[PDB]
């Protein structure tokens, strides 16, 4: 059984999106409650986001996201990624670069465990940093000079909170929360949220590794895949 393959959060407060394959759900969510609701039912991305129709992001679907400024993120299948503006509460959707390699969108990863694909990532609160996941490997990269800040390390090097959990092994997919400075990862079935520190290994957990939907019943009826 699978679950949730990719997250980013929205512009727009406590929203989040979740892909899932080919589809995905869009979610009102409730830190520390299991009060999240559903705003868009399971869509096929295609039918969400026109701008993405006949790409890789549509099928097989988005394998990894994140989050910049605005309504922008970043999207990745495989190897190829997309720059997009996911224009909430319109359809004024578009790709505002890309598709192309990960290694043409960011020639910094070029040669490196990134270059074939990216597991999961998120946005940071320091500067215009995002945190991206391959393995049990992890590095940082600021989206908007993209630069990648110092080097590619364990997860546990930056994040030794994880010691003796799955997470410490790679994550499949993580969003920063709009409650700074939080974040969730999932892994499998699993999920945790942790209070993350940029440049320290100050991080918590907050509360417990448990299963995805104990804490987000609303995906009961959608997960598995």
């Amino acid at each position: 059984a699978s679950y949730i393959n990719a997250a980013f959060r929205s512009s727009r407060a406590y929203e989040v999106y979740f892909f899932e394959c080919n589809k995905y759900v869009r979610v009102y969510y409730t830190p520390g409650k299991t009060d999240d609701k559903i705003l868009t039912n399971l869509r096929l991305i295609s039918s969400g986001f026109p701008s993405l129709a006949g790409t890789a992001f549509a099928e097989p679907g988005i394998d990894c996201s994140f989050d910049t400024e605005a309504s922008e993120a970043y999207v990745f299948s495989g190897s190829q990624c997309a720059y997009i503006d996911y224009a909430p509460g319109t359809t004024n959707d578009k790709i505002l670069s890309g598709p192309t390699t990960i290694a043409e969108m960011f020639p910094v990863l070029k040669n490196t465990v990134f270059e074939d694909g990216i597991d999961s990532a998120f946005r940071s609160t320091k500067g215009k940093e995002v945190y991206l996941f391959k393995g049990n490997k992890y590095g940082r990269i600021a989206y908007d000079s993209k630069q990648l800040v110092g080097t590619i390390r364990n997860i546990t090097d930056g994040f030794p909170v994880l010691k003796g959990t799955i997470f410490e092994s790679g994550i499949d997919a993580s969003f920063a929360s709009h409650k700074e400075p939080e974040a969730y990862l999932f892994k499998g079935a699993q999920y945790v949220r942790i209070k993350f520190t940029p440049g320290a290994t100050n991080n918590t957990l907050t509360g417990k590794v448990r299963p995805i939907l104990d804490g987000w019943p609303c995906l009961r009826d959608i997960l598995p895949t």
